[PDB]
């Protein structure tokens, strides 16, 4: 399993042609399973879930996303709300793959994509695995922005290896995760022209009159599906209170909180998350 | 596996001879495992686990305890604080069958032993699986009593059919676990003068001077262990704002929390309560 | 003041004739304050708030209003969602008494209509007062009914004096304000077969499409206006945890706790209330 | 009233002489009242408490104390922990001044030490006002650092001016409090090598034996007054979660928040603060 093998690319109508890049694997699975991202600048697919879909890949189909603005997908000017946007893309390529009602892993903004879609496109979803998820948190404690925020903001201001090398250290309980390798690579993704424009257009889409699709604690309630929520307890973009109005009005929720563990769960705590995805969704 | 097959016993020493009913199972398995069960009226080891010790077995060497006041264990009239006096009966068990470092699984009156233990004894516990426990526990919103303490209180006032039955009905989610059988079944061993001397003998020991080893609240930042809370969205004995301060100040905790679930989690959710203990004590 | 010299009747429109029945006091004062009471059997304006009427009147303008269902209002056999119902009738007070724009006191369900006055009337509601409130409130860790909400339905399914005064207990910290005087007042009031057919449309109601006008607290960030919020500690009606959503998302929001409080705040902690209102509506 | 007209100073003995600067005003009145100022670099009872001495002489005898390390109090290169020293420092002065059972208001770290004061001295310490107290609080959502204690942590490796504006900036909700001459005067004060002796000494107090003395949160449940905590909602140093333990577990407890409020409750919400530590204090 590698990047290149993987790789597939689909054209999709959001408001005029979209390029979508995703990656495949486990084709001969029964179950068909799709990852959605992270948000943070340089972030990408392959990179998000290195620790997992090799694993997951064993028991499901698994289709993993670069979100528009993300990766090899395109990367527009101007969007609307995003986690619409990003679910108008991903309900196109359901249509297309042929997929019917199909689970989704989502961390972050990938989580909150997953979510809006769930809402949006209620017969196209199954069981939900969201990963300190943005959208369907609410922080009822922590003032917003929070820190992990305000180093996402300081970068789009200001893109510098420094400022992103800080960015990154507050998405980790164990700082070490964050090599000089990681973020050479992430800087040279997250400086081309290309992806700074993707980080703009996402600044004024908070700006929207479409603000309150962002707002899907408020919608939450009407899932029907068991959701398993996910949290670092040292998450310090989306801080555990987050997870509560979610746990308390989506009927078929879990949750599963890891001490020392920031706001990468999947990669912090690869095995345990690993294992409680395969569990949750069947063990395929 | 059978109740009779399995029951051992022994005689400690707290403050005078104790006589210790408990089981033994997966004797050949390499790693010893402590259950400890909850405390409500005709409660005792077998019952409390009866859908979770043969599956346990098959990885570890089980020892379910009957704690004192409870099962076939003595019943004295006096005591100390609960969780204290619980822990010296097996302190002294440890010693008798040769201990060193244990892991403790303990539900509702057993969390709060199993933790009294681990702080009293630091040498003598591994890790911890506490579901839905007293003492380590501390309702922030939750006004004391709980509408589930109430229905304990008012069945020992008024030890009748109706009181426990009603007693029963708010430790789950779905009350059709409380079957006819279970109500008569508990109130047989509930209602006994041996069982309901040892139902005032822990009133009593409310008012005691060494309160304070109750509040374990105060006390479990000192565990070095890893420990996994689980919980019952749904649990109206020991709510879920109940976990908060255990879960922040316990260096290596995780917390999971099952909806539609309430007090009697290893019950309730009784699959995915033993492969959560499977998985967190090794896997064996 | 007395019940006699305060009361006054209005007819307004809600799908017809509705006559609305309130006290008025400190006619010759500037400001206009209008209370909205609980929701509780047997509740009216009078009884609610028979402490903090005489104190207001000092420095405003005071309408204490029935809400249709309660007092001497009309109580009909059907109704909608009762919130939006109740504003509208206070909507019609509004424009018969002349009234501009008007701070608003509602605690528990008068406060729901209070806020649900404030989202449907944005231009006619200046600040609020909300104790215990129903509707914007959720309940984030404690499960749902609340011990408050049950014993509130099983008075409605069996209306007899040893339920209510069960309800009654568990609406105050302090037990002994529930006098065999105030169950059987309460108990003639609620017992009366227009209350019955009331309790019979509350029911209803619930049943109906518009019951998401009842979960106020996905709207809330809307108000522009400060907001009080008051709760008692000990709340097993509507408890602490849910203040939390209120507190965070309204703007201006403020919110004071009283120790040794339940869910009756203008009563237990009658002066400590009447001066933070006073205080917080100008000092008149 | 001046900074001078104010002044005084008193020597008392903890572990040899001390001495104490303090400001004094409304000597003619009947009711004695401490203050007790935030821990932040360069900060003191004068510039802390300007809003309020003057009010607050107004109704009550005041007493602003300069807590050792911090304004013109004794600055030593070495002490223990801070709170329990700064008390012993109270005591005395209390002894000298020849005070009785004296209501205390402290925000932050003085905070703090009026907490830890009114543990170690019970009959003399009366009512409390504690404004985003240190120790008392415990953050059960946040990850610690929090932000605020970051930025202070950074200043005290690289006392910079760009440093001490990062911090001060986040001490506030209106960040247009921060203005330049604010900057330049803490950073005055904050960079004389006395005031760098005093930061040495409170950094070493923490790897002090006696640490435990710090976590307050753990024995306020044995205060017998009444105590009023308040918080701003944005509070990004001792931020609003905790606040719970203490709401919960101190008997007589009262809890105020304030929307649009940081850490400095007393210089943003100035006049809300007073009228509500007057009316608490009994109106003198
Ligand atoms: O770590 S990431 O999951 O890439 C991430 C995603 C979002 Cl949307 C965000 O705001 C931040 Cl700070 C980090
Ligand atoms: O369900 S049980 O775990 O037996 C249980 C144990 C205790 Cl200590 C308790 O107070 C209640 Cl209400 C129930
Ligand atoms: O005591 S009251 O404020 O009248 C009250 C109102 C409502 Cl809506 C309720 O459900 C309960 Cl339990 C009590
Ligand atoms: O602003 S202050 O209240 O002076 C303040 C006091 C302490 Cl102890 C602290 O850690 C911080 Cl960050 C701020």
């Amino acid at each position: 399993l590698t990047f290149e093998s993987t790789s597939r690319f689909a054209e999709v109508d959001v408001d005029g042609p979209l390029k979508l890049h995703y990656h495949e694997a486990g084709v001969g699975n029964d179950q068909t399973v799709v990852l959605l991202h992270g948000g943070g600048p340089g972030a990408a697919s392959w990179t998000n879930f290195s620790r997992n879909i090799a694993v997951l890949a064993r028991h499901f189909h698994v289709l993993a996303v670069d979100q528009p603005g993300y990766g090899h997908s395109d990367k527009r000017a101007e969007h609307g709300q995003f986690n619409r946007y990003a679910a108008m893309a991903l309900k196109g390529l359901f249509d297309q793959l042929g997929l019917g009602r199909v689970p989704l892993v989502g961390n972050s903004l990938g989580g909150g994509t997953a979510v809006r879609f769930a809402l949006d496109y209620p017969a196209r979803a199954g069981r939900l695995v969201l990963m300190g998820p943005g959208g369907l948190s609410i922080n009822l404690f922590a003032p917003d922005p929070t820190e992990g925020v305000k180093r996402l903001s300081k970068f789009s201001v200001a893109p510098t290896r420094e400022n992103l090398e800080a960015f990154l250290r507050v998405m980790v309980y164990d700082k070490n995760l964050i090599t000089p390798e990681l973020v050479d690579q992430r800087f040279a993704l997250a400086s081309t022209p290309e992806s700074l424009t993707a980080t703009r257009a996402m600044g004024k889409s908070f700006a929207g009159a479409d603000f309150e699709a962002g707002m899907m604690w408020r919608e939450v309630y009407r899932l029907r599906q068991p959701v398993l929520l996910i949290w670092g307890r040292e998450d310090r973009v989306n801080p555990l209170d987050g997870a509560l109005v979610a746990l308390k009005t989506i009927p078929r929720a879990q949750l599963h909180v890891f001490g020392q563990c920031g706001h990468w769960v999947q990669v912090e705590k690869f095995d345990e998350f690993n294992k409680l995805t395969i569990e949750f969704l069947g063990g395929g």
